[PDB]
């Protein structure tokens, strides 16, 4: 029966469903969430959170399919961080 998902220790949320082995077969169902399940794939394109980062000066991205934030240094702040105290 299948091949990729049963013999594996379990299906998985979107790395192992998101390549050649799978598509949204068990992962889409192994969700619970609602707002999950839209955001998350609908067309799983997104902004590929961090892709032109939305953190400057050197700041930081978490990054999380659907959305994603930003963390800059001490001597950092503004929406972008894009403003240096020093």
């Amino acid at each position: 029966a299948n091949s990729f998902l049963e013999e594996v220790k379990q299906g998985n949320l979107e790395r192992e469903c998101l390549e050649e082995a799978c598509s949204l077969e068990e992962a889409r169902e192994v969700f619970e969430d609602a707002e999950q399940t839209d955001e998350f794939w609908s067309k799983y394109k997104d902004g590929d959170q961090c892709e032109g980062h939305p953190c400057l000066n050197q700041g930081h991205c978490k990054d999380g399919i659907g959305d994603y934030t930003c963390t800059c240094a001490e001597g950092f702040e503004g929406k972008n961080c894009e403003f240096s105290t020093r």
